[PDB]
């Protein structure tokens, strides 16, 4: 999988405004106030959530984030049409296909309902590996051998797909830390 790689850059027009991107799109983080930006469509209004630029429409794409030192973080791909504003669940029935932690150490797949995953490593950086045509999104361990932390599959496709970011809530006080997109 690590030779379908594909270099990913961080959407400002997409980013929730409480959210700070690095000037090379490589990192995001929450900040302690929020931004005064555009309200235009693109943008999640709810939560503390961003796109990549990229969007696809076909083949097999590869990308991994560090996540040392976080206590909460959300990963995956979802529908270019994912609604942006308001409130909603994470889940394949909105159209995310996503993983997360949540209250340090809780590690679960965004099913509906959610499934609680049990990892002998926990992870500090994620693979995210796509195949469109198959209809297959699939998260390894990195620290532990790329071992599968959860694979969707049947998932069809139609639309384009985003990849999707969440550097969690700061709700612990000790979530500063960003999400890392890794050279590889
Ligand atoms: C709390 N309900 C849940 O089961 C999960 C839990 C979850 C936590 C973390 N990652 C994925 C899932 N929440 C959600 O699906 C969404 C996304 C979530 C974000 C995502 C990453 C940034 C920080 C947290 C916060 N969340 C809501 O708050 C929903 C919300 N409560 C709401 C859903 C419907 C109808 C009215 C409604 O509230 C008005």
């Amino acid at each position: 999988h690590h030779h379908h790689m594909v270099h990913i850059t961080l959407d400002p027009d997409t980013a929730n405004p409480w959210l700070i991107l690095s000037e090379d799109r490589r990192q995001v983080r929450l900040g302690d106030t929020q931004q005064s930006i555009p309200g235009n469509e693109e943008r999640f209004d709810s939560y503390p959530m961003v796109l990549g630029a990229q969007h696809f429409h076909s083949g097999k794409h590869y990308w991994e984030v560090d996540v040392t030192g976080k206590e909460a973080w959300d990963l995956g791909v979802c529908r270019d049409s994912v609604r942006r504003k308001g409130h909603f669940l994470l889940s394949s029935k909105s159209g995310f296909w996503t993983i997360w932690l949540w209250n340090k150490q809780k590690y679960e797949a965004g099913t509906y309902p959610q499934t609680p995953l049990h990892l002998q490593v926990p992870p500090c950086q994620v693979g995210i590996f796509l195949d469109y045509e198959a209809g297959m999104v699939s998260f390894y361990n990195i620290t532990d051998h790329g071992s599968l932390i959860y694979s969707f599959s049947e998932c069809a496709f139609t639309g384009p797909l985003r990849p999707f970011f969440s550097p969690g809530f700061n709700d612990g006080g000790k979530n500063t830390a960003p999400l890392t997109l890794c050279p590889l």
